[PDB]
């Protein structure tokens, strides 16, 4: 697993990692209306998917393989899209905080910290925009913000169930809806 | 006071921050043989030097202003080229770690940590290449690797520490890394 850090894959003024852009654009070209997108088991194994995340046009691949490589990419980032410091803070507040708007404002403040490269928040925004675009054909693909949040929150936060973890999933659900 | 983190200023396959490349190339074009390069102050103050670290072609500036803006850049980085995580570990090493080679081996392992983006080590290497190129016209500019390490180690590490046999060891590895570039 040689996937570089998000901060090593691109820098401002680019808006997202180029590999993630290739994946997302190919998936939206081929899979926007697919009623099992991102919910189907992997026909390929991790080693083969990793091969794909090095090398040529991603439209040539089966869309269910692209969706798996997308998941593989989020799992192989050496640090997750939402860093563990951020997750740890949000989780340790949950008995005491319940306001979703407060968690959301705090997620933005934590992830835009000077100690965290801006690439992390830029990537999260690119992901949220993808997830939101999927949710606009949810009558066909069955992916609304809530389902997208249950699928991807564990890959974004990198967590394997309290009222806490539920609060993280709800944050992502609201963040997808309000784009 | 602005200046983004090294890891936001560029990314692989670029080898260094674009602003730092402009500074180093202009300084080497105009000052390679200058016998007081980096050892004299210019008239400009930090606010004026920071002003320069935004806007023209840097070859237009006085070479002593460029040299001061270089120092200003290393000082205004939100984290130093060699992060405090790395310095804290290197300073904690025992006298039984007598070995310059071991200090260097530990610097490389710690700075290439997954917690530290590759941009930090890449910038350090770009700087070492500059310093090495300076030490090769030492017969004219009077700079050897050891003096370049005494001048720039406090800017690369940015570390308040009493002058110990540890800090002597940090100055020493920078000295060695400058010489062993080519």
């Amino acid at each position: 697993s040689t996937l570089p850090d998000l901060a090593e894959q691109f820098a401002p003024p680019d808006v997202a990692p180029p590999l993630l852009i290739k994946l997302v654009e190919a998936i939206e070209k081929k899979g926007l209306e697919c009623s099992t997108l991102y919910r189907t088991q992997s026909s390929s194994n991790p080693a083969e998917l990793r091969q794909l995340l090095d090398c040529l046009d991603l439209e040539m691949f089966d869309v269910h393989v692209l969706a798996d490589a997308f998941k593989r990419y989020l799992l192989d980032l050496p640090n997750p899209v939402i860093p563990v410091a951020v997750s740890s803070e949000l989780i340790s507040l949950a008995p005491e905080v319940q306001s979703s708007e407060e968690y959301i404002q705090l997620l933005k403040k934590l992830i835009e910290s000077p100690s965290i490269p801006h690439q992390y928040w830029l990537t999260l925004q690119y992901l949220l925009k993808h997830f939101f675009k999927l949710s606009q054909t949810s009558s066909k693909n069955l992916l609304n913000a809530r389902v997208l949040s249950e699928l991807f929150s564990p890959l974004l936060f990198r967590f394997p169930s309290s009222e806490n973890t539920e609060h993280l999933i709800k944050i992502i659900e609201i963040l997808i809806s309000t784009e």
